[PDB]
């Protein structure tokens, strides 16, 4: 039953405002990924 | 103005999530463009 | 891009990806051609 949809343009921007600022678990999975990548790509040194 | 409604909200929302994981991960471009406007405009 | 240092919160990097899908139109358009090429799964 593995049903996928087109957004429009405006109807994504709609869908991720709506899903970042009211779905905790969805910007949990984002924010966990970002913290992943930032301590993995930190360089050692900078200038 | 109108919202989308959530049946197409519940199946948009993994094509969404991958989407923005894809630039986190990818796009060093779109991280600097997040620490910017945080720091230049949300401050 | 080199190199990233600062560290945003869980709302602080909410806030900021809302403020740029209301209000940044190229940023829009890029988060629109990615999910295209991640829907079409190419």
């Amino acid at each position: 039953a593995d049903l996928s949809i087109i957004l429009s343009k405006s109807q994504l921007q709609d869908t991720l405002i709506h899903l970042i600022k009211n779905d905790s678990s969805f910007l949990s999975t984002l924010h966990e990924v970002y913290l992943q990548v930032l301590t993995k790509n930190k360089d050692n040194h900078n200038l």
